[PDB]
């Protein structure tokens, strides 16, 4: 099985997750897509401190069972989100402090996990407890306010709770090896497997951008705190722009460490996402399959037997033997590209960027006017437009990320002077491309 | 005088617009924008035949006055839109045929300019009456149907019933010569003038994106309908992507015709516009200028007369002799950019792209971590997010999109290794930069 994300995964003993919403279960559109691509759920919400215990004492697992139910029913697993939080604490619990607080946060962790004993492969059963000033030590909550001790208290309850859950310290901006706050987290863990503190797993957040961009030394963390003795799981990716490097590199650093259970991408559309603004997902708010989304699924694959390209290199046609040319190096918008004897020239070197452009000149972009069969492919002003995204399956076939369909070589020609239109794919040779 | 378009546009003798809908006179926002920018104003739909006849014989202008008091309020010039279309045609008259229709028609005319009378600068007369087969023949529509002088009777029509406004044939696709659009317009034109059939003007829509690109040859259509004894003006102008190269093309050539009288841009901001979608406008939906406001206001006033790096190149601020420069040429994102020795060398070559970028290895871009002072300037996958655009003002200053603040060496660092960040633009010369 190799076609989705999650059967991809599993190729390798892995998983390919996401944050299913309670409330677009009824969308069709959100469920296609949700049920075919993941084997891992995470409850974006409905498993939270405030959803399930609204008044302490009365536990309401009506919107979390509601979602763990249509997971275990459409073949996924569940990771269990989150038990001891300062965040999206219910009202009364967040007015708590010391010896009160901290016999809350027990009991709830025993109504929660004893409710779900024995469904739950994962638990985040501490969330987000250090800081982000640069000191690497506790964020101050009411929850450590109660004592320091009090992550400890959660992991020991949460086996006592269910021993058959794999319990996690779920976190953000803990990826990057240089950053205080990772060292902090993995300092705690390295201590907890010293002392015996039960803990099996530590949850990376993953959400890139800007502010904190991913670093390649993401796998240098991912294996130190594999080396510990404890499993690690990326529990809520994004990636601000959703770059095809980006999202490859994190999946292939997962893919390198042995105790990384799978990846967990949070949301399913972009649209559904909690950062729609970022475009941080592998779907369009259409549906449709993102430059990133390919990027993935050949990740998991296992990539190409030779190394691809870096920037800037030829496009040869499998059953033409030519290449993608834009005639007479032509540089004005609308010149519908052709196929052509490869040679050293710019206009026949495209470079394949994160965004999933494929740019000509610098500046100019492979360009469909248009989502039905015949439409002309040309160049074009870069811009971001989805009709200037390409995805490069691994079969060799390029195909439209707005209109799904492939580079085709207008009927089937091979000679020189052949143009090139978008049309539905066929795996036929004159849609396979090999590149340099 | 030459930091509005409006006043920019004046300096040459022409006028810049925008189109206005009635529903957005109440967003502050918007009103800020419009009123400050243009200096003519188009009613997007509230002058269009629906909205001015609802039933046969019974006209109303609420919704066509609310536009044209705020335009005349904030002293801008009217052009009347539109009255005879095929498109967006009452239900009563979507319903006529033969001489009821033609009666209609000029029935409508009569009605809607004589309470416009002496009001309206330009009518848009006649509205895309060419076929889009791509023949250069007539549209059929129950108009075309009535007889193939329909169009001559409506400008006949159109002058008796105010013989101040300038009579306008108005149209898409017509804006690249080679199209038989085009053509056939032409051909109608001529037959006019030579037949001594009132008309004024010729109107090119300007609705460029990939299915019908901006050609330079724009400029000769201009030139050739112009010779033939009418005024051209670009009406509804927007393009997809909104490349700013194209914005400028556009604007240079109409200021490159005498008789261009000047240019519409339909819409204020991106999400005001019939096409979000291809963000095509000038302003973005926060209301901050784009990178071809720019282009198009350094056109109107006349641009440089040294032309920009064609590909490629170093940025050295004035006040600091340094070029911006990436440490020790690394590709990690979230490498704060500095200033250095100009050497040649790539981690120093930034293209600004058509789309407001600055980039810098082919595929980084110059990214900004947040929006106010202080802010740190470094490279970040590019994936077209705002706070990786930038607009190269005529003062020699480089600002942010997103943030509206201007590139800035620390605390007017001029050393080789000052950090680049953000800080609200201020001349100095640690703000201003050159480019060969
Ligand atoms: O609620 C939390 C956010 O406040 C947190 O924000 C992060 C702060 O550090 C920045 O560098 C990151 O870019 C930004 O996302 O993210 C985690 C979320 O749970
Ligand atoms: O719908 C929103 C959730 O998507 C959001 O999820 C949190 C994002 O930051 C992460 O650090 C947290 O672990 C994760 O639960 O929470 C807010 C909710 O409104
Ligand atoms: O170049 C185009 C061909 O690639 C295309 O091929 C068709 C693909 O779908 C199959 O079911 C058809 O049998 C096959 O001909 O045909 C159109 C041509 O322009
Ligand atoms: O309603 C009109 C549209 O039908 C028209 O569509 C254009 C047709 O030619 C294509 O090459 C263009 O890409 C496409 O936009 O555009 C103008 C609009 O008023
Ligand atoms: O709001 C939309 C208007 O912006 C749109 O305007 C038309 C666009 O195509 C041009 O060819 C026409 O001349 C112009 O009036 O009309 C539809 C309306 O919903
Ligand atoms: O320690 C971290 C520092 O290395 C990084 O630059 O900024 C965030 C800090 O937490
Ligand atoms: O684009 C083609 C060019 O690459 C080749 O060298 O000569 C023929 C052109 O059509
Ligand atoms: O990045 C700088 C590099 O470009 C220069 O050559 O040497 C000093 C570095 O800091
Ligand atoms: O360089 C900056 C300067 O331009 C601004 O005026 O004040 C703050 C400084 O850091």
């Amino acid at each position: 099985a190799e076609s989705t994300l999650g059967a991809a995964a599993a190729q390798s003993g892995r998983y390919f997750g996401t944050a299913i919403a309670s409330g677009k279960l009824g969308d069709s559109a959100y469920t296609t897509i949700a049920s075919r691509e993941f084997n891992m759920v995470t409850a974006e919400n409905e498993m939270k401190i405030d959803a399930t215990e609204p008044q302490r004492g009365q536990f309401n697992f009506s919107a979390g069972d509601r979602v763990y139910n249509w997971a275990v029913q459409n073949g996924k697993q569940v990771r269990g989100h989150t038990l001891a939080w300062h965040s999206q604490q219910p009202g009364w619990m967040q007015s708590l402090s010391g010896s009160t607080l901290r016999q809350a946060m027990i009991d709830h962790i025993n109504g929660v996990m004893g409710h779900y004993k024995g469904k739950i492969a994962q638990w985040d059963v501490v969330n987000e407890a250090f800081s982000d000033d640069g000191s690497g030590g506790r964020r101050d909550s009411n929850l450590q306010r109660t004592g320091n001790d009090w992550i400890e208290v959660a992991f020991r309850t949460a086996r006592a709770a269910d021993p058959a859950a794999k319990l996690c310290y779920n976190d953000y901006n803990i990826e990057n090896w240089t950053w205080a706050k990772t060292q902090g987290v993995y300092n705690m863990v390295r201590d907890f497997k010293q002392r015996g503190v039960p803990i099996d797993c530590v949850g990376f957040q993953s959400h890139f951008n800007s502010g904190s961009p991913y670093n390649s030394n993401f796998r240098t963390t991912l294996q130190n705190f594999a080396a510990l003795g404890v499993d690690v799981a990326i529990t809520e990716l994004d990636i601000q722009g959703a770059s095809s490097s980006t999202y490859a590199a994190v999946t292939n650093d997962c893919l390198a460490v042995s105790r990384c259970l799978g990846i967990t991408v949070w949301g399913v559309r972009d649209t559904d996402s909690w950062r729609s603004g970022d475009t941080p997902l592998l779907f369009n708010g259409d549906g449709s399959k993102k430059a990133a989304y390919t990027a993935v699924l050949n990740a998991l694959n296992g990539g190409s037997s030779t190394p691809p390209p870096s920037g800037g290199g030829q496009i040869k046609g499998v059953g033409s033997g030519r290449c993608l040319d834009v005639p007479n190096a032509s540089t004005t918008d609308g010149t519908q590209v052709q196929l052509y004897d490869c040679h050293s020239a710019t206009n026949q070197q495209w470079t394949y960027t994160d965004a999933g452009e494929l740019r000509v000149y610098g500046d100019k972009c492979l360009d469909a006017a248009g989502t039905g069969n015949g439409t002309k492919v040309q160049i074009y002003s870069c811009w971001g437009g989805d009709n200037q995204k390409w995805r490069l399956n691994s079969d060799g076939s390029i195909v439209g990320v707005q209109s799904g369909l492939c580079l085709d070589a207008v009927g089937g020609g091979t000679a020189n002077g052949t143009l090139i239109q978008l049309y539905s794919c066929s795996n036929g040779s004159n849609q396979r491309w090999t590149r340099t």
